[PDB]
């Protein structure tokens, strides 16, 4: 597709036979995705937030249907405000910014 | 231009005779921009991150060059980790997300 940005570029997710609202977010390297319990093995992780940094679990190699397009990547879980799919995962679905 | 994902999306902007660096980013609402004076009247906000919310002065109606495309409208000005481009700019100067 082609994604306007007068409204937040969020998509359909689809994760563990999970089906989740995201943002495209072509400002954060990483995916992060709110609380939720993935298979598998996971280590700590920390990412640089507002006032300090936030703690969230990393998950690899998980497949993640993003708008109909299949990644297999990190997956980030913890508090984020908002469920966000960053660069790692916008590159494997062969995304772009155009203008 | 299209701009690939696989390093950060930063681009030259020039605002008033400043010349910085700010990422292209359809997560952000709004534009964000490290420590600078702007004319006009200011307005104090609180805007959300991952962590913790950042507070920033408003102001509207601000010049800002990027990539050779001419923008105008409002920029926050505050303590963020990164100079950002957000929607209400990025919209303007005909920007897409593309898969
Ligand atoms: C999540 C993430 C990583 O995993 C790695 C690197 C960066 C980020 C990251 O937080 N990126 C952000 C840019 S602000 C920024 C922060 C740190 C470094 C560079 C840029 C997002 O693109 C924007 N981010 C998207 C989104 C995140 C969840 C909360 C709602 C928005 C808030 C918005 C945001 O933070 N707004 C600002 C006020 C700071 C502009």
């Amino acid at each position: 597709p082609q994604i306007t940005l007068w409204k937040r570029p969020i998509v359909t997710i689809r994760i563990g036979g999970q089906l989740k609202e995201a943002l495209l977010d072509t400002g954060a390297d990483d995916t992060v995705l709110e609380e939720m319990n993935l298979p598998g093995k996971w280590k700590p992780k920390m990412i640089v937030g507002i006032g300090g940094f936030v703690k969230v679990r990393q998950y690899d190699q998980i497949p993640i249907e993003i708008c109909g397009h299949k990644a297999i990547g990190t997956v980030l879980v913890g508090p984020t405000p908002a469920n966000i799919i960053g660069r790692n995962l916008l590159t494997q679905i062969g995304c772009t910014l155009n203008f």
